[PDB]
């Protein structure tokens, strides 16, 4: 594989974890260079062009949802996180509130009270960051629109509730570790192929899914993928909604 989109590495500093964007010690944080690829990708997919509103249906943490807001801003009309435990959800909350400037504002602010207590030079440094990720975010656009829900994706009636009424273009989402067959492994096919199904039978026909896992391939079959890639540890499979519900039960 190579970078397509993502061709030359940029200033991505600001989107590390720990500095403006929360993390915790229980969920992964994913790489900038690898979203902004397959996100960019998936747009290249799509038949027209325009402002695409964005789902992250195993949404973890937010971090990754909350990464491609503010770095493509421009390119998102909204954003969707959901996913089934409510444990990581209380932590996507607070890194979707910085998908609008009052919440990049209280980051900085805070950011700025720990440097007055402590007097370590990297509060600052993320103090700053979280004022140029607010105005590269106002000058995009502004606040990002977004909603946070609960729902179980292998239940496609609790999936209605979580556009409500929204219609999906890109699906995007790393696949959970509680899936795969064991922790140093992967998500095994048929909850793969129960997936997509799943989803596809909510989202319009032309929507683009993509879905990233640890392991060399992922088994999509016999769904017909529309591209692949392995960038060091991490693949990544696209398949078209229209394409999923052809192949059926």
């Amino acid at each position: 594989s190579a970078y397509r989109h993502a061709v030359e590495r940029i200033d991505s500093s600001d989107l590390a974890c720990g500095v403006v964007l929360h993390s915790a010690p229980g969920y992964p944080a994913f790489p900038v260079r690898l979203a902004t690829e397959i996100f960019q990708r998936a747009l290249a997919r799509l038949p027209g062009d325009g402002p695409v509103t964005l789902w992250d249906p195993c949404c973890g943490s937010g971090y990754l949802l909350t990464v491609l807001g503010l770095l493509h801003r421009r390119s998102l009309r909204q954003v969707i996180a959901s996913d089934v435990d409510p444990a990581p959800l209380e932590l996507a909350a607070k890194n979707l509130a910085l998908l609008s400037p009052a919440g990049l504002t209280a980051r900085e602010l805070e950011r700025r009270e720990q440097s007055e207590r402590f007097g370590k030079p990297s509060y600052l440094e993320a103090a700053q960051a979280a004022r140029r990720l607010r105005e590269r975010l106002t000058a995009e656009g502004g606040a990002l629109p977004c909603a946070i829900r609960t729902a179980d994706v292998f239940d496609p009636r609790a999936l209605s509730a979580v556009l409500a009424g929204s219609a999906p273009d890109v699906v995007l989402t790393d696949l959970p570790y509680g899936e795969r067959t064991h922790w140093e492994g992967q998500v095994p096919a048929q909850p793969v192929a129960g997936l997509l199904r799943s989803l596809a039978s909510a989202l319009p026909a032309h929507a683009v899914i993509a879905v990233t896992d640890r392991s060399r391939k992922i088994p999509v079959a016999p769904v017909k993928a529309l591209e692949r890639l392995k960038i060091g540890t991490r693949s990544a499979v696209l398949v078209r909604a229209a394409d999923v519900l052809e192949a059926g039960p």
